[PDB]
Parts: C-alpha cells; structure tokens; sequence
C-alpha cells in the first residue's frame, strides 16, 4: 500500500492576497484596513504556530471504471470529469488538531473575531496546501492529462465518501469522521479526486 505524504511548512503556503482578503471580509478592498492589520497579523501568526500541514495521496489503476478500493463514484459530476481515465488519485489534506484547539481556545476567551480570522486563513491554508501538491503531480506527469479536482459533497458526489477516504489514510495520519454526517476531524481536513487520462 503506497501512501506518500508531504509535510509543508505553514509559511511556505502562499495564499493570494485577494483570496485571503475576500475570505476575511475585505473582498475587493485594495488593502486590509489599518484597524485590522495587527489582528490579522496575529491570527496568521497564531495559525503559523499551530498548523502542521500534511497532504497524503494514493493512486489507483482503474482504466475507465469508476470503482476501486471499497468505493464507487456515483454522480453526474463524477462521470463528466473522472470517467475514461487510467488512474484516479485520492487526496487527503489536513492542518492537524492543534488548529482546532486554537480556534476553540479563542472562542472560549470570547475573542470571536480573532477566531474568525484564524478559521478563515486556515480554510484557505489547507486548500492551497492541497493545490501545491496537485500542481507538483501535474508537472511531473507529462505523459498524462489531469482532470479537474473534485471533492465529496460538491454537486452529485456523495459526502459519504469522506468516510471511505478517511479509512484509506487512517494509519498514516490522525483523521476520523467521528460524525455520522460524514464530517471530518480534525476540522480543517479536505478530500479530493483527480483523474488522469
């Protein structure tokens, strides 16, 4: 069972200013207002201290079919992007449980705005961690065409798949879906598929 993983230093994850700015309520603003500069700085500084970005993946040889290790991709979105492909990669990206604990710590102290900045930078940090690796795999694999990246719960793709993917990486990383609504723990954890023609 070949389960590669990369650990990425939080400061090496470049989130574009306008994506950040939009995520924290300053969509379009040319700059983040001076009144929130020190706060956002601390949110981002706190996040850098607590986050432990890890992205893991696994390649399956499938040739055309949309079923493999214990799962079967069902919706119409799946077919559009993933059908007729030789390999399908499943990704898991996470920032770890200390991120969750820091968010809760600030809600508990009643610093809800700070916790909001942190939660939002964190949502984008785990996305761009995944994108960083998605891109490396694209650049390496010249002999192939990578599909669009799709996550469980987007369109017709069952959210229930989170549970299947969690199981795949259970031994490589601290992750569960302890909730029967298929919600991943730790909370800043994200899943995706990419197809390769």
């Amino acid at each position: 069972h070949h389960m590669p993983k990369v650990e990425i230093a939080p400061s090496e994850i470049k989130i574009p200013d306008n994506v950040l700015k939009a995520k924290l309520g300053f969509g379009g603003a040319e700059e983040i207002p001076e009144e929130f500069r020190k706060t956002v700085n601390r949110a981002y500084e706190e996040l850098l201290d607590a986050a432990k970005p890890v992205v893991l993946w696994r390649d399956f040889e499938v040739d055309g079919s949309l079923s493999f290790d214990d799962m079967r991709l069902t919706g119409e979105l799946a077919t559009k992007h993933l059908s007729g492909s030789k390999i399908i990669t499943v990704f898991l990206a996470t920032l770890g449980k200390k991120v969750d604990e820091k968010i809760e710590e600030y809600f508990r102290k009643g610093e809800d705005l700070l916790a909001f900045f942190i939660d939002g930078i964190a949502s984008e940090m785990v996305e761009y961690a995944l994108r960083k690796v998605d891109a490396e795999l694209r650049m390496k694999r010249s002999n192939l065409e990578g599909s669009f990246r799709i996550s469980p719960g987007y369109g017709d793709l069952p959210l229930s798949l989170n549970k299947k993917i969690a199981e795949i990486f259970k031994e490589e990383v601290d992750v569960n879906v302890i909730e029967d609504s298929y919600v991943l723990v730790p909370r800043k954890t994200i899943t995706a598929f990419v197809g390769w023609r």
